[PDB]
């Protein structure tokens, strides 16, 4: 009840997630400088081409490491010994280009984030209570839609596995279903852009 109680439950909740997300960060940056050879085997970097160029995600240029490092942020979760068996279902998606798209989009919209508050993260008691509120669903919601698409491209490499609907038997029923995933990933990273904004609306700090 008492407002300062309040204010700093709400001040150590934020620390929390600020920390936890940071060891996501500090996680698939990682994954990125330990990138072997074959980028995990997800062969489909190669095959994704910058706008108008001929450069794929998969070359050695700032704007595609950081491409594969976002999809990496998107991914992260998943065990590294399946990644190749992942690229291998998605090779067969109609619009794995828009689908990659999506994987960068969340791992960026997180990356800002959290690059904008870890250095704030014992500092923000400057906010009043409304709107740090605000802040907190928003950057854990943020957190939320990026853990949803993880467990989405789990669940996915089980239920080929175990040919649930016949996806692994029979290619176009693969095809819809994969259609399907990147309308909901869609909505997750569009969603995921909103909530970015509004955390750097309330936060300049
Ligand atoms: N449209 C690209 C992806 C664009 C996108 O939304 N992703 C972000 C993060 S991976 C991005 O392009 N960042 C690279 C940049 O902004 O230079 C695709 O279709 O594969």
């Amino acid at each position: 009840i008492p407002n300062k109680q309040i204010k700093n439950k709400l001040l150590d909740d934020l620390k929390n997630l600020i920390e936890t997300a940071n060891e996501d960060r500090k996680k698939y940056e990682k994954k990125l400088e330990e990138e072997p050879s074959n980028q995990y085997g997800i062969s489909i970097f190669k095959e994704i081409y910058w706008v108008a160029s001929y450069e794929t995600v998969a070359d050695n240029t700032d704007r595609s490491k950081n491409y594969r490092k976002f999809t990496y942020a998107t991914l992260n979760p998943i065990n590294t010994n399946k990644l190749a068996n992942l690229s291998k279902i998605l090779i067969q998606s109609k619009q794995k280009t828009l689908l990659f798209g999506t994987f960068c989009n969340l791992g960026r919209t997180f990356d800002t984030a959290i690059n904008h508050l870890y250095p704030k993260k014992d500092a923000l008691d400057k906010l009043e209570i409304s709107n740090l509120e605000k802040l907190k669903n928003s950057f854990e919601k943020l957190l939320s839609m990026k853990s949803i698409v993880s467990d989405m491209l789990n669940q996915l490499l089980l239920d080929y596995q175990d040919d649930k609907d016949s996806i692994k038997t029979d290619i176009a029923k693969l095809e819809s279903h994969l259609t399907e995933l990147y309308k909901q990933i869609e909505k997750k990273s569009s969603q995921a852009t909103k909530l970015k904004n509004n955390i750097l609306s309330i936060s300049n700090l």
